């Protein structure tokens, strides 16, 4: 996959594919460009049978410093583009057929968010910095990113987070469970590949069901899920 | 001023900030059929009042408040009118959570001291709140012979994991301020010496955003919670073009 | 005498507390078909026994439950017919939740020992849970080949934060009891040598609330976490109103 | 004369509530509103009320919407939807929309807060929102979304074309269409019908009803039983 | 099956299993004791291979005149608090429980009466045909309770929003011919063609994979309880499973 | 769009873009590759001002036929999500108002398309039928749910457990349709409706359509906050 993306790079090693958000010099600010070429980027990973396990991450200082002002701003275009941020930020990403973590190296700001949770796992750095600043320039959080704080944090948590826009650290973002584990920057490499292995040894087929089952399960009551958890259960063997 | 205004509720803004105080101290704030149609008065009022920019729940004396009011609420009112009593229901919801929970303008609860059973309504509703190490909660109600009432279970449900909710409403155990913290039912304790200039300091924080946007931005929130992804891509992008145009 | 009744449980009345007991220490009380047919039995029996006012849920020997018997509920069913397999999966369900969670009176899930996979449903279904620190738990399905069956991973859904329940879920990795309580799987973990007197506590003070009313706290709860606010205003205080009826 | 803007009439239990500014087609202004509110809230405690019957004075039923810093908006808004169903559509008392002529837009979120509607074969109803240029506001999808097909609601909604009493019964956007020189007489026997029920048991029927449509059915044997048992205490 | 339950009869027929309530006497009315029966006939019977469609249709006049009345209260007060929580259990049991998302098809045989605890069952029933002559009513509001159990969710599934507001308000009765044209049947036949065609639609029934349309029904059903992006994942969920057990 | 697409074909006139289902051969039975063709079309026309209001029409005597009747197990995930993309995925809550003119054969997987189409007018001589049963498969991808939304409870459960053929006047009076009119007169009643239709201001449209489908889904309560959002976006977006 060299040189094959403006904006975007992958690296495969042993079945762990990095995926490297790559516009450091805007720390890795989502533009349009970025978010076809992110839709292009998965769609492709998911028929590649090298990549086992898919890891999130961002080149220099920014995991991502969010959705970019300048390259976002004909009426209907908006349709378009709100779409494709959607597009791989979580619609193709939430349910991805394989498992998917957050490596998160720094900065992570507002539309960050949103594939921060689509992502299954998450592991940051204590260096890296979270906020939803979206309140100091002027807009609610935009496209997911407020449903990404519901699924992940406390009731009270969220709402001081998005009202006030103050950050917080890899530490805190872990105590409130917005990621599994914050580690220093120095580990934070080797401890995503550790958890990546752990993935890689499970039936893919398996993996995917047990994990969309869960995301979908929180959505239904009990008796809904008896339903649809054994036909997920059913649907794993059938495919596996 | 609104010096004289209420009976039971007293309103003092400063710089902003509407401190709204429930004001039956010799009652520990208990929340009477008075009480609860002067606070629907008073969050009309303040709505619509450019001088509150964010609101303070708060309690005269050493009560936030201490529920429903046992005699005026439950015993005067049970054996009466039917009809009065669903009124009488209704009015409480609509202060407590009806106008609050949604509220266009940021709430904060700055719980002082006790605060017991119909009192996690309003405390819930409010968008944040800090309370006092030295105050005490509980869900005293199952003690009372009663299943929690109104939106109690619910407030729960929203701030406090499944476990943690269930032991609290069925043991009717009391917990104090750094439990309220941990447990996620309030943002923050911190002991009562230091409780006003915190609640003070998060209120200007809030006073400097544009109003209009962080009602789109706690709404949308809230509301995001009851909605799957699909349905959240259409809601909150409503909600930040509804904001945009606003 | 509720003594010989049962092949594969127990049960112990002491003072209102029924100590329900899986009892195949040998298969570490794996649930098999006949577990799953007289557990049904077990809690429909105790519902109308009067001398039975909590049930506590645990293990005879090491284990709470080592989880559905891979011999008697998987590998034995997968060759009989397939309708078979359905009165099977329903009878698993009748007893773990679909009895149990909204159960009649109130439950608390003992956690003496290992914990795994199916073990899950019936813990969340029950109120309460008090765990041993020595208590090993895991979601070890992923690992043998298949996703959590039944309503393992709604059990975890309700209890545990979205990224615990995904790792424990994707990873099938082992926890113990001190880690169970933090996660919000249970409400306490205490050592094995305390498990009995910490629980026995708890369930006394549940014996103390008017029971009709404590079914009307703890089934409300549970639902309201389903419903809106709007929703729960009617749902909650008809629960509130058919406990003063009953 | 209490009311400037609603006429109110008990007989023998049956509360007609008379929108009444028929020189506007009973256009629903803010005043209105705010009266409206006050009309459901007295007679809800009125001992003498049994049925609410709810119309216009005139030829309209109404004609809909009657067209301050920002905020004041989220208060005229609250009021519209305070009267119209947060107190309608779950109202202590059984309600019926009798429905005499033109029922437009906004119109549409107390028809059918309202329990049960017998319109007049001769009245006119419209979605004229979009031909006006804004989306139908309020809850007027959602009432049409609770009473109309799929496909008719979409229709009436797109185009804004309108619809005569007798396709209205049709769609199940009201329960019967009968002729003008009917509709008093028609309503007020459904209206007896419904006074000689218990009051308390009627309302735990028509709200479980109204619920149990949200709700999943094991959601709804917990919820109904609920509404049963508080039945037998309030009744 | 023969003499096996007290309160109702089961005829295999080749293929199609007839449940026909049992107590004409008292209109079919619904007592505890039927309860208990019709959850141990709905057990037996999904375990039964004889059984690939049951029929669900009441001996007599009668339908089913809803619950008993006199022995609901009869066995209630002869015990205390909790015996009620086990009675209405059992009512939900096989009413709809188990009938509901039975592993097998299910079309109720509409015959004459059909009044208030009756419309749970009756819907829970995949199919259903009534007679012309058969009258339903939900008359609950005249006995001065709202309806119980899911009769009013069996309205709002199948009969439009202000239909089933008029029926449950005044419990005023309806005839066959109404019951179809407000969707809470499928159709409605002079009783002389009743069994006819019942018979035919059972037939059709018999002929698909019994796996296959368990997975259909099922899944309409649950369907209609969630959103499309839900329904994505759900739906092909019930046709892999299917694809998986249809043998 | 002359010779653009292999499987489809689009036709523009005065407003109205025509978007033909184009295997007559085949009875327009949906392929893969008709699947990512549809993608692109529906895609490209929602960026062309020429286009105001699509109109979705099958080629020959058939609607569509239903899907057409692999490699590795990860290729179905791809297929089944690029037949639900276009569908209703993008067609449900699409920009602009749409049409299903169903002038023949509808079977199966086509109930998705049909119902995710606002509005849609058949011809009397129209068959439809949910014949997965009788092939021995339950509906699959949104066919089930397209008939939850337009079709009764009795009638979807009889239909989906039958496999029954019903002609387009029942269509009409079960509301899986707007109106069932003569083959000779479908163009001329369709491109009526479609063009009161493009009187309307688009944006407003959007709003009204997308609201009412979004709005089952919701409570009251839910509703008042979701739909003065829409109309409060309407308002701007203008
Ligand atoms: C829904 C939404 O996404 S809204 C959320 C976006 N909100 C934000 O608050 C991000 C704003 N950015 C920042 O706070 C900072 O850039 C930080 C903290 C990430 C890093 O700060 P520094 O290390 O001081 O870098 P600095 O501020 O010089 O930015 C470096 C470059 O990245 C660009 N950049 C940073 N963030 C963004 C962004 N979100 N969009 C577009 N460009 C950006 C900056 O403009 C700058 O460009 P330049 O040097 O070509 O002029
Ligand atoms: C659904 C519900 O909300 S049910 C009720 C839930 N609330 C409770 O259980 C709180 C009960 N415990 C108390 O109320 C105690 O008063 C505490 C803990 C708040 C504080 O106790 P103390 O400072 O020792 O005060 P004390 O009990 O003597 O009473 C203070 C005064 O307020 C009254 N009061 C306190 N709480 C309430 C209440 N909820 N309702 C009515 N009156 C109350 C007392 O009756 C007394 O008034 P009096 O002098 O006119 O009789
Ligand atoms: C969907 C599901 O629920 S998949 C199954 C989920 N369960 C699991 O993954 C737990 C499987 N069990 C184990 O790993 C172990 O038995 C432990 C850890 C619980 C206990 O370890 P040990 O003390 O070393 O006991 P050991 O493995 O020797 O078991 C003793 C007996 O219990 C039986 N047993 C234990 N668990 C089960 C089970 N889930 N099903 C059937 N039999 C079981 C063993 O087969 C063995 O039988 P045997 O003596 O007749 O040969
Ligand atoms: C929760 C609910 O289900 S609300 C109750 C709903 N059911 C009803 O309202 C049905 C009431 N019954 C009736 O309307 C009539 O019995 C009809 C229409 C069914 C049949 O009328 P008829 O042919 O005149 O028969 P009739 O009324 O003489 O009753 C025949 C016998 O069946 C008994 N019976 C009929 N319905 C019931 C019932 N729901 N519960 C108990 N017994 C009933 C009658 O009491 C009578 O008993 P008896 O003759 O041994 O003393
Ligand atoms: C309780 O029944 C089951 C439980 C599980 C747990 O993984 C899997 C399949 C089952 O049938």
């Amino acid at each position: 996959y060299e040189g094959r993306w403006k904006t975007v790079k992958v690296e495969i090693e042993d079945g762990i594919a990095f995926v490297i958000l790559n516009r450091p010099e805007k720390r890795n600010a989502m533009s349009p460009t970025l978010n076809r070429e992110m839709i292009d980027v998965l769609e492709t990973l998911e028929q590649d049978p090298a990549a086992g396990v898919l890891v999130l991450t961002g080149a220099g200082e920014a995991w991502t410093a969010g959705m970019d002002l300048k390259e976002y701003f004909p009426e209907i275009l908006q349709e378009k583009i709100r779409r494709e941020a959607s597009q791989w930020q979580w619609k193709l990403l939430r349910m991805y057929a394989k498992p998917t973590i957050a490596m998160v190296n720094g900065w992570c700001f507002g539309g960050g968010f949103s594939p921060l949770v689509a992502c299954d796992l998450a592991i940051c750095a204590d260096e890296a910095t979270f906020g939803l600043s979206e309140i100091n320039y002027g807009i609610p959080p935009g496209n997911l990113v407020s449903k990404a704080m519901a699924d992940t944090v406390g009731h009270r948590q969220s709402l001081y987070y998005i009202m006030t826009g103050k950050t917080f650290g890899g530490q805190k973002a872990a105590e409130m469970g917005l990621v599994n584990e914050s580690v220093p920057l120095a580990q934070l490499r080797e401890v995503t590949i550790e958890l990546a292995r752990n993935l890689l040894e499970k039936n893919p087929v398996v993996l995917r069901a047990a994990k969309h089952g869960f995301k979908r399960c929180r959505e239904l009551t009990w008796e809904q899920n008896e339903d649809y958890l054994y036909a997920k259960l059913d649907q794993s063997r059938l495919l596996d």
